[PDB]
């Protein structure tokens, strides 16, 4: 459901830029075989910015179909207009997804009162569980712990993906919310630290290409075996870093292609193909993790 | 017209959040009478974030119809997907707009090369003049002078709205582009300084309520009369700051309502109504500028 | 020695700005009675910036004398010139202090190679244990984990006071150093989190006025009792924050006076007396902690 | 003289780190011949951080003796303890210096009120003109325009060396001070922009090796001939940047050695010798400026 290693899955494309079903099926089978806890479909790593809402919905529904009940699917449903976020969420009502990952409005820089009204309105128009998502480097907006506390009082707001990389947020949030509100890292390089402080898992880029290792790390964390988890983390740290050598998901798509998990590493503009220097860097990180 | 005081006009709304034609007419007449150089329709201040593409186009067309040839209109046309920006651009071909204001992709944080490809593609598919728009605090990415220099070689990329507030950008860009490339400030509080360093004008929030003083300030600046311009700037500085006391365009829409230029101060979520403390701050700034 | 709750003790002054022996003795007796693990004398909170090296040495020696073997004393010995740091350290050779707290050079912004040469030269001119101290908001310099690793190879460099508040540093450093290199927080508000990640204690401002609570928190942490430690932390969090409402040690000196621990709250310029608003804020925090 | 191109002169050292009188003479003659306005002796670039007060005074006196009335000398006199700044100031009373350059307290992060008291006290105890010096990247504190305005009312506080590189400060300060208060840039790369906005000159690192071009650039700027000045600035921009490729004054001392102006490029720890890559970068910048 909402703990352990959750992959922010790539939306694999053909050379034309449209979803590649055979690739998507190969990835999903991989995540089932690897012990991934859930799949986030059409999150940031899934190129939500460059799919239209129809295309987005098609990918989510295809992912659900291919998952075939073997692995839970959380849909990306964020938007920077509240009405649009409500419309997008309503597309998934009764779909089979287990909840929604909803990013703070980007670009328009709402106030904290605005963020409260936005997420409350979205939560009120669905029965689906809502995971807030804070990623200020992308959005220009920072959903602060006090406001997460206020929102956690809404019945179906049940967790947060905290992608600041600021580990002080874990216990600031935890003290204002109930014991069952889920804290998930959105920052691979700090995620083991985030779990060590009390978080419950990660929505991960790295899990796209090191799914088994990520699942093993997160299990060890949950069991309180941090030193064993950290050995895995150290083997993965160059991926955690170098999968952002160029803008995500440029590196992870390349890595997926290199590993034979997807047919092509195509992305949509303004994301551009990986540079030669980038390929060499990512290749080295994959080798360090023992994947190549 | 791409120099002088250009207003980033509000999109006035009724209580339902729908565009108020009567209020828009009043603003347009105000700008014609007050000597504003041009109107930026559905820029940031015009709530491009929360209008859909149809409503956005309607507002641009309504603005053109109401302007009736008396003042030039520039349309906001940016998007974070290069295909969507191209699509939106096509809607305005032969509309009567003089140019497009096209923001760097927000949220997805493309590389410089990605920005280059993005804007180059948009420019290729129109004959309309394009004004690049850099606002890193909103978008998460920063279109750097070197890339602006590469883009300025494209025939119909004709200027930039630089909203960093980092004044060193003026001459870094100027030295890389031709003498006819327009530099426009997107930061009211530093705009006179921007013009003093070589900028050609401003795309302004303050101009929505102080159009005549903005128009004269920019003229004096273009003539080299900076001391004279600075007297006006000092009277407007509280507005340049306090129009951002809560997220733009919340304060300026309230100010327009207080002056009687628009029927209601309604905005779309996630923007919310001005706080009482914000009304007090904004009113004080209006009085400092001599407007109430 | 170098774990648990270490107080960065204030240098109490008379009204003239010189050390007050009776106050210093009262504080030291308090730390012995409270279970404080060690005292840092003439660190940042002890006003190292505004004591001359003679005055500094006198305070350290007086603190040692008053401690009377009951509680270990670590001297502040940092300087931004290597020669000066060596001279200051040599004053304490054979003094009775148990080690030195040596801040990265401030103002001059050395490179990482510079930081390496600086601390290596200092370590080579003493037999005393050296605790590095990184506080970039004050110094303009950031001693990065790689360089801490390089330095940890020097026999008598035995730990670090990490005052960035960036909790990712704990495990970055730990993986590059031996199991016996000591990690101490220099940031009260994050210090329980820092210990939860693997750190060994804190050099604390808050311990000046909540010494018993800080010692109890740190003991619980070391025992792996984080939830119990966090209850104490929550009671102390307003002090952890509000003891920096005005520049440290302005608030903590006031609080020490209010509690009857020191005779006067005098400081040296450019530190100035606490403002009325500050007194009210600090008073509230003391009340929250159950100290007043 | 407190306008035009003022050099923040290196303190040339022999291999032992002691001041080289022969090298200093050569530099002083160079500045007299090249039209430099004044010499700042034992500023940041002069390694004020690593000279003791006696050595600092010796260098100022030697500079005065060598200048022999041919060029005005301003002494660096700042400290982070108000008493120490006063003490140092007294050493220079009736020395022959024309003024003092006094940096905001570093490391201890005083309040604005603390800065006000600090500088007010220093000014009270001398008849020498005082130039305030703001460099937040080094000091950890930021002397804001409002406080500069309060200090400019003190009769002998006569200007400011503003080294933020934040160009909005020019007119924020100008509007709060009298027409005769001097604004000087402390950031070579933005200094021409600073002058274009109303600044009166620069306290420069670049001037150590490009004194004549700096002197002419500043004259053209003072005359309003900004286009002409900017041609010179463009030839000097690689030096303005690459003199900071490693910590200042490491690169400029190497540059002075390469040109033959000083016998050795030796500095005091924690400054270290220039890297090979830095020598290559600096040399390239020298050639761009036409100096080798
Ligand atoms: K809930
Ligand atoms: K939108
Ligand atoms: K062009
Ligand atoms: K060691
Ligand atoms: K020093
Ligand atoms: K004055």
């Amino acid at each position: 459901m909402f703990t352990g290693s959750i992959v922010a899955i790539v939306t694999p494309m053909d050379e034309k830029g449209n979803v590649c079903r055979a690739s998507l099926k190969k990835l999903i089978d991989y995540h089932v075989a690897s012990g991934t806890s859930a799949i986030v479909s059409v999150g940031t790593t899934g190129e939500f910015a460059t799919l239209n809402h129809d295309e987005h919905a098609d990918v989510v529904m295809m992912t659900l179909d291919l998952a075939d009940g073997r692995i839970p699917v959380i849909a990306g449903t964020g938007a920077n207009a509240t009405a649009e976020a409500i419309s997008l969420t309503q597309r998934f009502n009764d779909s089979g997804i287990v909840g929604c990952l909803t990013v703070t409005p980007y670009y328009n820089r709402p106030s904290q009162e605005g963020l409260y009204q936005h997420f409350k309105a979205i939560a009120e128009h669905t029965d689906l569980p809502q995971i807030l998502y804070n990623v200020p480097s992308r959005t220009g907006c920072d959903l602060l712990p006090e406001t997460v506390g206020r929102l956690a009082k809404v019945k179906n707001i049940i967790g947060i993906k905290e992608a600041t990389g600021n580990l002080t947020r874990v216990n600031q949030i935890k003290e204002l919310v109930s014991d069952d509100f889920v804290l998930l890292s959105g920052d691979d390089a700090s995620a083991l630290d985030f779990m060590q402080l009390g978080g419950h898992g990660v929505i991960s880029v790295t899990a796209n290409v090191a799914a088994r290792d990520m699942a093993q790390m997160c299990k060890l964390a949950a069991e309180g075996h941090f030193a064993e988890a950290r050995v895995i983390n150290q083997r993965l740290m160059p991926l955690h870093n170098k999968l952002f050598v160029e803008p995500n998901p440029i590196p992870v798509k390349w890595a997926c292609k290199e590993l034979g998990l997807v047919a092509t590493d195509t992305l949509r503009l303004p994301m551009t193909p990986i540079t030669d220097s980038g390929r060499e860097t990512v290749r080295a990180a994959l080798k360090h993790a023992g994947l190549l």
